[PDB]
């Protein structure tokens, strides 16, 4: 029977009663590549696991029979899909599952920038007998008018375009960029295209990242970018963690090129506000890569995900999967 | 020339240019009405206030010149109009100065109890190695969907549109109660209306209230109407305090009927969190009367209340001041 | 029991069960007070009319008191609100009955005039080979592209707030003048809002009506005012008839000034296309004061209307009406 | 650089002054592409059509030396692509001009029907004296309210969104049916997306059509689907012809199983109402291929395409040119 590995799990309870028959799932609970057993690195079909553990050219081949990998998630820039697709390993993963709740999250943290809503109960938790109006303006200074602030959106994706839908409605003027889109969307959605980042950079005022990372943006948002940036327009980053520089992000806060930035994943992962670069970074607002969750967004991801290793036990691999993301399997 | 009190600010360098010539501006600054100098008291005209000194009846009369009282905002339920008019007092107020600001903050407060945004970065704040995917769950237990859950709006005046138009974007159902407002408005934004509280907040994932303050909606949301939400419903409360019965807000969230509440103004400004009756409530999240600022949205305000103190000092009170609010006088 | 006639209904067959019990419904069908009985002047409680009888000064006092008169739909001015209001007549209307069909249709409107539909129907039922692509855009020569237009609704009250949330999403660029709203109705939705005539029409390419005919803005768009219009806009009426001039629009239409002109109201109705002011003018789209039927919007406001004659036959006078249209009695 | 052709045009105006220093244009006006010449069809070198004259597999053989066709439309179904690249020939196409004006007149074609503001317009040219109201309750009588109608359109790809954005404000409640589409795009828009064309015709008050002409969507209507549709559902189509089988829309109205219908394309081009399947069917307006004309649409499409032609006569086979068609190329 098809041993299916949940590598970084310890919950498969939504994976077994529709996986009950068809496999043995069981987890391994790691959090590296060298803490998987034996076991499933000698006998499971398929691995669904979820955007902690890393694997890598030379680690899916510390496999000896793997014959898919599923993402719980919307990203597969942590599996060396190019690696997979000749060690015939079928990559699939969940796109659709948390759409509407990163765009949520992403258009909240927006609002969280620009009306200093977290700031405003942190110094507020802090305590700040906050009473007068003259003082009440010294906690919210900075607290800007939304209507008429161009947002940039680096890639309409799925994600991508959740945002622009949703922010047209609060007054921004969206303004995307990514060169893999055919000409099109931008005229469906009423937005305007830039087709160079400069542009994007350089007439925003709310930068957020929606581009799933892949050897050619890596370190996106660098040093040389930021300069490029319009003095004082908030970087929202919700995307993935390799996307913006870190030390030049907190080099451009601490100065002031940019006026507040509300990251969500982080280059190094878990993040905490006492290691890194970001260390004393001022106005700089951090969830720990919180924005895929709900009560109905896992439940319908790993359900999904468990779909799918019932589709590639059952079905011919890779001609039966309905989110394989290498067709250069082979 | 006649004096134009400013009641509580030490600043009046936005209205001065606009109202150098007309009248003399001179600051109070009062923290409340036992603060008020005596020449600002006996020989002021007109005079402007924010919304943290209350004028009261047995007040309102012990200013023996005053002939105008604009408001620097969308409130003017600190000031008695009824009396004020009796005293020839015309009240006034900025409506449409900060609209755009109340929504957008309300929305965010929406999304904060809803995604959890500031309950994560405290959490973060306060250290929380969130690791394992196992702790992202643990951590954000609670976080919802939104597309599908019925926002319930208490009010559905100018702050109370200004949230259905972009509320209607993330998927929440828009259903709202307002018995003051001549039907036939519910059809053009695009929003079932309801009719009585019994069935707003019955039918409704995230009631808000958006309502101003008068003699008829004291503590409407009390111990006996939280008994009529759903079981768990968020609350946010971004219009004035008096709305909320704090006393049984925080025995509500102590015992999980409400899931979540982030009140944006309370009873009592200022708001020492560690100081009041919720403050030992989990789940509730707190701006200090905070909406309404912006950069440009406190500038505007402040050159609109100039300007209407530049129509009550030359024109005829009340049939001169643009937007008054107590034409009873 | 009180008589409730129907002035010019010919049907009263959805307002009959619901008012059978408590009063005795009888339509009458005229088209002027040269055909009303005797007895149904002085006495008759309640009447309830269309937009077709124009009741004056001069003829309220062959009613001594009509309690009630309810004016099915969602526009007065076909009675003296003035005259009603000194004779203990109470006027009432419907108003949220067709709010959102009219808008739909002055949508309809505006996108027949941009894209032509109705004048290539109407020239494909008349006759023409489109076959080769110059004919079809010598054909369809003169519509044009909506994104960025400045639509410019006169009038902001239920019709035109319906009609500027329904056309912000085809990229129009909505810009309406109210001068009896309060302020703030602007920063609501989001429509930048002008303060004087001149200031709205110089900025637009459609000039759509929306405001109810009361006595100081009869023919608000005569000679004078078209004069200021921008040079080849739209004009779309559909509000109350007397509104906009007639010749003075047929000038403007024949001379060039106007590049169409849809209007779903007339000066004089039954509008014939034959007989009129606009007899030879071109580019004009008309219908037949068609914007508030529907299948659905007639039983809404015929069953509020027969409601409206319970709530004032069993309750006291205005103070026990609902939707009271001159609170003008002492 | 070689003759480039214009096969379906007689005007080359806009086209020429991009290409005067590259080729020297020709145009032939072939209604039929046996119609062209005898030395341009031996050895122009390539071409810029219209959606009219069809090249087939046995013409495009009898060109000689065609390098690359550039449409100046948005779908290529009139030329084999299939076929065109087993030849050595690339083809290419303008995809993003007017999407904003198919897609306004979709949804004027959606609105035509539900308010017949193009009905009622015919009816009121030949002369229908309407004043009583219990007339105009029939002159239009069928007019129907939007808030609430499940328009359900066939293929959510580029105007097929641009469609459920400006339809989801008339209160409609858009889902859509696509078989192609990378699930996650219902999610960021906020359409329910149905997967069988049965569940999209079962429930839908106006079926749209959205969709290309490949091979497996010929009479997508046939009379086995529209014995599928709802009792009496509209059926917009504004995408190319040969998706709606004539003989069976043509029954489908003559009995009230479909109570409307805005057909804008047609199986045979020209179009007229005295020579065709549908020669006497009741609810049927239609334009003449005009969906996709502006002022600026039909400029920007037709420089589009001649900036695409100089990128291919001056770039290279099929890896300089920017919307390429028919990977069956080699
Ligand atoms: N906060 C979270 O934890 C969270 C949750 C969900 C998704 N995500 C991330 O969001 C990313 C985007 O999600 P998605 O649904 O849009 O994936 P997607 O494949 O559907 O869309 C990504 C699009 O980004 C654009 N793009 C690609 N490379 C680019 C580049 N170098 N520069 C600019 N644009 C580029 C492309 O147009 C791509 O289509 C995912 O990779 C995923 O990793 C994060
Ligand atoms: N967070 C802040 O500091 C801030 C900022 C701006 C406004 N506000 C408050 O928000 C309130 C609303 O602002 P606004 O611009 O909408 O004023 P508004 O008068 O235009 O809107 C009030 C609407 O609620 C209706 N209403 C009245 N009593 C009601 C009741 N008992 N139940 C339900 N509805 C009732 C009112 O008739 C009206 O429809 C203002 O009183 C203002 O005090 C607060
Ligand atoms: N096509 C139809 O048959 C049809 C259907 C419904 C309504 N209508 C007409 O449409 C009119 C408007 O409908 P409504 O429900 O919005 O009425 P409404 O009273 O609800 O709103 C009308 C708004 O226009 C304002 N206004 C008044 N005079 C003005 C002027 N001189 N210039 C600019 N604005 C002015 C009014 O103050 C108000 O703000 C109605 O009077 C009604 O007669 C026509
Ligand atoms: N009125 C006009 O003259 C006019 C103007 C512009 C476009 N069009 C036509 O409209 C069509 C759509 O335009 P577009 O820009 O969206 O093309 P597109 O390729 O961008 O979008 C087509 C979408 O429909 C999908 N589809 C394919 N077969 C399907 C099927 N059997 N059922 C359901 N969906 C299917 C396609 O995969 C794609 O998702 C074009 O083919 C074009 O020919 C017509």
């Amino acid at each position: 029977r098809p041993l299916v590995a949940l590598l970084d799990g310890r919950d498969c309870t939504v994976e077994m009663p529709i996986l009950k028959d068809l496999a043995t799932v069981a987890f391994c609970d790691a959090q590296s590549t060298q803490e998987i057993h034996e076991k499933v690195l000698n006998e499971a079909v398929g691995a669904m696991m979820y955007h902690t553990i890393t694997l890598t050219r030379e680690d899916l081949e510390k496999f000896k029979a793997l014959r898919v990998i599923v993402r719980i998630g919307s990203g597969y820039d942590n599996v060396d899909i190019k690696a997979a697709g000749e060690l015939g390993i079928a990559v699939c993963n969940i796109p659709s599952a948390a759409v509407e709740e990163t765009a949520d999250s992403t258009i909240c943290h927006i609002l969280n920038l620009y009306r200093r809503n977290t700031w405003l109960y942190q110094a507020l938790r802090e305590g700040t007998r906050v009473q007068s109006v003259e003082q009440i303006r010294e906690v919210a200074s900075g607290a800007a008018r939304i209507r008429g602030e161009t947002l940039g959106l680096i890639g309409f994706g799925r994600t991508g375009q959740a945002v622009a839908v949703r922010a047209k409605a609060f007054g921004f003027s969206v303004i995307f960029y990514d060169p893999y889109l055919q000409d099109g969307i931008e005229r469906s959605l009423g937005v305007q295209r830039v087709y160079t980042l400069q542009d994007l950079l350089y007439q925003s005022d709310c930068v957020s990242l929606h581009c799933n990372l892949n050897e050619h943006n890596h370190h996106l948002i660098n040093d040389f970018t930021i300069k490029q940036m319009r003095q004082g327009a908030f970087l929202v980053n919700a995307a993935r963690g390799g996307l913006v520089d870190e030390k030049a992000l907190a080099q451009a806060l601490k100065e002031g090129r940019i006026r507040g930035a509300a990251l969500d994943v982080h280059e190094s992962e878990p993040f905490s506000f006492a290691q890194g670069p970001l260390k004393d970074a001022p106005n700089l607002i951090c969830t720990p890569h919180t924005a895929w969750y709900s009560e109905q967004a896992s439940l319908e991801m790993r359900e999904a995900a468990a779909t799918e290793i019932r589709r590639a036990i059952t079905g011919r691999i890779p001609e039966s999967l309905r989110n394989c993301v290498n067709k250069e399997f082979f």
